């Protein structure tokens, strides 16, 4: 297999980069999109998905998704015109959703023709403070967290491409996963000091997908800035960032007393679990200025390897 690491770079500086790591050789190649194509991705490489041999790289502040050949890293296509794209979720070969910040609409695209083919309007949301983020599928429904200056999960009917329900929670749910019991997990960041929207103790929520109801809420400390719920491949061990890297069984009624990886006065910023072998990768932004590092741990928190990537490594994509 292989591991892609997206590096956000510094917002408004256009130093986003792509890295590729071979776990069998413990070798990283940096700046791989430039190496293959002789131009740069742009500003804030946010997320990446692979479908049918094609890697889709969301470049948040370059209004673009690139489609790359996952072996040569060559650009094979692109889609432009996104307000500020976040995440891409495929419904079929000919339909995906692309979420957005600073927009009240989710973009619908045809990945086969490289086209925007529609919009989903979100209720009670404007361009000024709009935000849609990560997506999980539940039968014909997609659930989407509304992050920046928002406090909702939305439920979208993917047949009609319409928002059919919403749930209000604590401010700024950051991420979204679905465990093996069809329970969604989200973790809020709690906003920031000086925010026009608010600042509070963040929470981790377990939400039933069937009924769209909160089953558990674990409240953290004011000043915490949690993020990045992730699951293992079996979808029964939840991971997240809150200073440390934390994990717990998705069946837990209590939060852990010991983290998977202790805070070290750095900036743990991205997180993935190998879906096949359980190995945990942690992307550390360090101070958000210098070259970041990824840490590869065994399922027991033994460091297998670590390697320098680009600036502000934020997201991972497995090539299996
Ligand atoms: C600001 N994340
Ligand atoms: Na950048
Ligand atoms: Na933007
Ligand atoms: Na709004
Ligand atoms: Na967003
Ligand atoms: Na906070």
């Amino acid at each position: 297999s292989g591991l892609f690491i997206t590096n956000e770079g510094n917002f408004q500086y256009s130093n986003a980069t792509l890295s590729y790591y071979d776990p069998a050789t413990c070798e990283v190649e940096n700046e791989v999109f430039y190496r293959a194509n002789g131009f740069k991705l742009g500003d804030v490489a946010q997320s990446m998905v692979i479908r049918d041999g094609i890697g889709w790289i969301v470049v948040n502040n370059s209004h673009v998704i690139f489609a790359i050949d996952i072996n040569t890293f060559k650009e094979v296509g692109r889609i432009t015109g996104f307000t500020s794209p976040r995440y891409i979720h495929f419904l079929s070969d000919e339909k995906a959703y692309v979420t957005q910040i600073w927009d009240y609409r989710i973009f619908i695209i045809n990945p086969k023709t490289y086209e925007i083919t529609g919009y989903i309007e979100c209720p009670d949301m404007d361009m000024e403070s709009g935000s849609t983020e990560q997506m999980v599928q539940y039968g014909k429904y997609v659930y989407v967290n509304c992050w920046s200056y928002q406090n909702r999960i939305l439920k979208i009917d993917t047949e009609t491409d319409k928002v059919v329900d919403e749930l209000t929670i604590g401010i700024q749910p950051t991420s979204l996963v679905m465990d093996k019991y069809n329970k969604m997990w989200t973790i809020t960041d709690g906003g920031y000091e000086g925010s026009p929207y608010g600042y509070e103790a963040p929470s981790l929520y377990r939400i039933d997908a069937e009924t769209f109801t909160v089953e558990k809420q674990f409240k953290f400390k004011l000043g915490d800035w949690p993020s990045e719920v992730q699951l293992n491949g079996t979808r029964d061990t939840l991971y997240w960032i809150n200073n440390d890297i934390w994990r717990m069984p998705v069946e837990a009624d209590r939060v852990p007393v010991r983290p998977f990886l202790e805070f070290r006065d750095t900036k743990y910023y991205g997180l993935t679990v190998n879906p096949n072998n359980g190995e945990v990768y942690v992307a550390d932004a360090i101070d958000y200025q210098q070259q970041g590092i990824v840490y590869r741990y065994s399922p027991q928190g033994k460091l297998i390897d670590e390697f320098y990537v680009g600036i502000i490594p934020g997201a991972f994509c497995w090539k299996l």
